[PDB]
């Protein structure tokens, strides 16, 4: 039986991944032929004995950049800002700093010379301070040369595309994107009365950890939601078309690559590469060396579609919790795997792997 076969495939890549990591909860959310199934596995909460289901809400961290990109889409196709812009076009504040000198897509794609993986300790979630330290910066390298993986990098791309639009980011999220894309599962900022599906996140020694406020932190990896709603959005970018119009297009601009480091071509938020390819180099694009050393790009002579015969994914965590999300554009397949651990990124992609490969 397809059901019994399509279970024991899952259960056979997902348990032991669970228990090599000490995962306490993990949902599945899987779109084949056009039709969703999910798995879910343990519990939300250790404490209260909450079980995972298709509706437990995690923290996605930075998987929240594939939506992110989403809203700089849609600015794109209202014709509001173009990748080309200078950043410094959309903030006056920054007009006379090093950001006359970088476009909007080197911070979408981490070339603008090499800003940090995080904001610094001394940043906090704070207007003037978030500000300061961009009319401050100086680059360690020429724009547009290597990519450094970066939360204000893409942060600001984000800020900076809410801008353009005339309103604050979160409220555009709330408010228009994920409406326009369905979702009333997915969150920035958890309502009380939805609390209750909130999955606890675990770390060493099972500390409880949830994510707390931080510069930008909406842009960059604020995202809380379910499986099902995860797999929603992964079934809006395998067909934009059935969405409209705006929105299809916004979908679009996430499906366009820039340049390649490796094996990967890096769009908006999404990362791709060919389909088939090995287990290693999957795990490889998506290695530690990747998320903090920076890599000099191969850059393409036009955007390239990333469409076909490619696997598009992103990873994210934050310090309780371990997303992964992948997707096959030609094969009409999807993947979401959500986790209240944050366990290593290559333990996400052998889960994914095994799943897609049997798939
Ligand atoms: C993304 O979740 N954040 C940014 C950065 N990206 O790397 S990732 O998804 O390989 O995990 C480091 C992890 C994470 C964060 N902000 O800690």
């Amino acid at each position: 039986a397809p059901a019994d076969r399509l279970k024991a495939l899952v259960d056979a890549a997902v348990q032991p991944v669970m228990k090599a990591n000490d995962i306490p909860g993990l949902a599945v959310a899987i779109s084949l032929k056009g039709e969703p199934h999910y798995f879910s596995y343990g519990l939300a909460s250790k404490e209260d004995g909450r079980r995972v289901t298709p509706e437990t809400l995690f923290e996605i961290g930075s998987v929240s950049k594939t939506f992110t990109a989403t809203l700089a889409g849609y600015a794109l196709t209202q014709d509001k800002m173009r990748l080309d812009d200078r950043a410094s076009q959309h903030w006056p504040a920054l007009q006379g700093s090093r950001f006359d000198g970088i476009s909007l897509l080197d911070l979408a794609t981490y070339t603008a010379g090499g800003l940090p993986l995080q904001f610094p300790d001394s940043v906090q979630k704070d207007q003037a301070q978030i500000r300061d330290y961009y009319r401050q910066w100086q680059p360690t390298y020429a724009p547009g040369s290597q990519r450094l993986y970066s939360n204000p990098s893409i942060g600001l791309f984000g800020y900076l595309a809410a801008r353009s639009l005339g309103q604050p980011f979160e409220r555009l999220m709330e408010q228009q994107v994920f409406p326009a894309l369905g979702l009333e599962q997915t969150h920035l900022d958890v309502p009380e009365a939805a609390l209750a599906q909130y999955a606890q996140g675990y770390g060493k020694d099972d500390r409880p950890l949830r994510v707390g406020p931080g510069p930008l932190d909406a842009e960059g990896y604020g995202v809380k939601t379910s499986a099902a709603d995860l797999l929603r959005f992964v079934d809006a970018n395998l067909h934009p078309e059935r969405l409209d119009r705006p929105w299809a297009q916004a979908l679009d601009a996430t499906h366009r690559g820039y340049y390649k480091v490796g094996d990967m071509t890096q769009g908006l938020g999404w990362e791709a590469y060919d389909w088939p390819i090995s287990l290693k180099r999957l795990q490889a694009g998506n290695s530690t060396p990747m998320a903090l050393q920076p890599h000099r790009i191969a850059r393409l002579p036009a955007p390239q579609a990333l469409e076909g015969q490619r696997l598009l994914n992103k990873t994210g965590s934050t310090n309780g919790f371990g997303a992964y999300v992948a997707f096959v554009p030609g094969r009409d397949l999807g993947l979401v795997i959500l986790a209240n651990r944050n366990y290593p990124n290559a333990e996400r992609v052998k889960i994914a792997y095994a799943i897609l490969s049997g798939l």
